[PDB]
């Protein structure tokens, strides 16, 4: 019917289902979103404008909307204890985008996660908006334990008085003390965000400790770990900051919301309200801890920190190969995607990097237990311990087939 | 069966196919999209994390992600004979933002149009970011003609000096001359940006003049007349601003894109490529302009500039009843829905305004024709007299019924 009309897109799409089935998924920021989520973003919803929020809306017709953006907001706000939530922006960058301009001025100074240990691109690439328009200045985790320490963060912020600091990273493996992070903000009289997104579906399984009770303004995208569709979500208890974040996010720096895809925001939430979304957790960190084992044994491999307690790690690869981006190659050659990392106080030069960076929330969606994930990493191992031995990256490969073949993705 | 999962979810869905079916939708960014473009959007595209572009992408396992991202962009460019095209902006607001990234610095001044007379929210409103960053100095329509006076407007711009003159209008009825914005902007040593969200669809279909040659770079909604879903859409001809725009839209503004919508545009910008898409145009025009031609004969009702060659007009109702809020209120008892809208050098309050807009692309979409569209306007004129008089409202609604019921919505 509808497909006979773009043949090369429907052809292109039933290529990347395929192409998703037959790939041992391993990028620590992938999920697989169920059916329900799917088809909530697949709905007319897309036809309706939103501008404004429930019962203030611009358009008429908009009853039904604000039920469903309601359900959205009033279970991001049961999942996670907050007193208000914003279900519009569009992606997780928006969504601090809004904070930051809620909560700070055009050059005011922000501290943030070092980007060579965790910090994400919003927190002050200079790529970035976010190190274009605010003076981001970045904290790092100790050279020898690679752990976040509090007393030298307080210490750098008394010297660069920051008036916001983030919290959070894309591939810090340890449990951060959120309550520690507010401490050092009220010492210095700045705000504390915390960017949640990478641990989100960990802090709604009670497998880490939530930001929110902590962080003036937490954000988060609602997929990775949460398992949801792809955008953004803020979350605070204070009600002037609310009013503050409502503004920014629109008209400030959005138009209307995805009202489709807001949807698939409420049918997520629930599913992660549900008993079964806590073994989810369990089995990610069972499984990211499983394959951190089969590096930390390992004489050649090196993981920063030593292991982990959520659902990623890093692997110092240069013993073995010369850096990370050829550790991604070759393991892309056996079905296996990852993507290189930066370490902390990473030598090489940032399209190199020493790492890779292994997470564990993709192969848990689609079933696979420790046994499977200490399968994986041996095949890792084996692949770059063997990188110019094409028989054997072959073999690897077929017997990742086999894997794939018994673990269906839908 | 995922529905049983999550009925207070999945019913509010079916309420609100029920609300569109039994609405007359006026609002003129209003659209109905097909179900090839909702399909595309629910697919498993969601779970594949595309930051970069295609062949230059951070993460691996993406070369049918490029396939469906090239097949997007290779449409847009021949849909709309532009040389560049870059399809990753999530909205109509992250697209302006990346072009004035592109081409100006914060604290510039820019030309757009006034905001009462069909200038958007993202072309230099107070409350948004465009307005907040940099400096917006308004052009107007001509008084008395209520058209574009583009004399006026070069002798304004020589005076100010604009670096960037941004074109384009929710609200402006006549065919926009963008050879003359160019000449204008090549005066005075400005870029010119044309901001075609709500003419896309017609420009597409041949029916409005296309901005892409004489703009030095090109914004559009993928959604309204264009009837695609819901993401933004940039173009330019120039390769070193195309350089520097695909570095404003990631990692400037946004991190990786919604593939899944992504394909949702190839698949709309396919539509719009076909014979039909030339007819659907063609409708919308007759449509409008037929609504329109009841407004215009009756004497107490004035249409903005005397009528339409879009898809949309205003009308001053303030003869019939006190402001534009009221007759949005009014229409929406009788399951029609438009806006207020300010008019041309408006008088009232910006939150009751003079006028109403109203567009056709959305009743055209459910194939209704200039025998409906007239009926639809000789009953907002009967509502509007009778606005006091519930009993006539009532009757109204029930004639609204039997037409909804004749033209299904899908
Ligand atoms: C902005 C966006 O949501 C980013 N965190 C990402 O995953 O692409
Ligand atoms: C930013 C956005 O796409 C705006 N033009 C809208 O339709 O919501």
């Amino acid at each position: 019917d509808y497909k006979a009309f773009d043949p090369e897109l429907w052809n292109a799409i039933d290529a990347e289902a395929e192409r998703q089935q037959n790939n041992i998924e391993l990028i620590a920021s992938e999920n697989v979103v169920s059916k329900a989520v799917m088809a909530a973003q697949g709905t007319l919803l897309t036809n309706k404008s939103a501008e404004g929020y429930p019962g203030k809306r611009y358009y008429g017709g908009t009853a039904v909307i604000d039920v469903v953006e309601t359900l959205a907001i009033e279970r991001a706000k049961k999942l996670f204890g907050a007193k208000f939530a914003n279900v519009q922006p569009h992606s997780g960058s928006q969504a601090n985008a809004a904070v930051y301009m809620s909560l700070i001025q055009p050059g005011d100074t922000v501290m943030g996660m070092d980007l060579s240990a965790g910090g994400h691109l919003t927190h002050g690439a200079p790529v970035s908006f976010s190190g274009k328009t605010y003076n981001f200045v970045s904290y790092n985790v100790d050279k020898e334990s690679e752990l976040l320490d509090y007393d030298a963060i307080l210490a750098q912020a008394k010297e660069v008085r920051p008036k916001l600091i983030v919290a959070g990273a894309s591939a810090y493996s340890r449990i951060i003390d959120f309550a520690k992070f507010r401490e050092i903000a009220d010492a210095v009289g700045a705000y504390l965000m915390v960017d949640m997104a990478h641990i989100a579906g960990l802090v709604a399984s009670g497998h880490h400790p939530s930001p929110v009770p902590y962080a003036h303004v937490t954000t988060t995208t609602t997929h990775k770990t949460l398992r949801g569709p792809r955008g953004g979500l803020i979350l605070t208890d204070d009600e002037d900051i609310a009013k503050k974040l409502n503004s920014a996010v629109f008209p400030g720096l959005q138009g209307g919301p995805l009202e489709h895809v807001i949807a698939a925001k409420a049918v997520a939430l629930k599913e992660a309200l549900d008993p079964a979304f806590k073994e989810y957790g369990e089995n990610v960190i069972k499984n990211a801890a499983a394959m951190a084992d089969v590096f930390n044994q390992h004489p050649d491999f090196r993981v920063i920190s030593g292991g982990t307690n959520n659902h990623l790690f890093l692997v110092d690869v240069t013993k073995v190969v010369e850096n990370g981006k050829v550790a991604q190659n070759v393991l892309e050659e056996v079905n296996i995607t990852l993507n290189k990392n930066s370490i902390p106080y990473e030598q090489l030069s940032p399209f190199k990097t020493s790492g890779i960076r292994v997470g564990s929330p993709a192969i848990t969606s689609r079933g696979m237990g420790e046994a499977e994930s200490r399968q994986i990493a041996e095949w890792m191992v084996e692949a770059l311990e063997n990188h110019d031995k094409p028989e054997v990256l072959e073999r690897i490969r077929g017997d990742v087939k086999v894997l794939t073949d018994a673990f269906p993705l839908y």
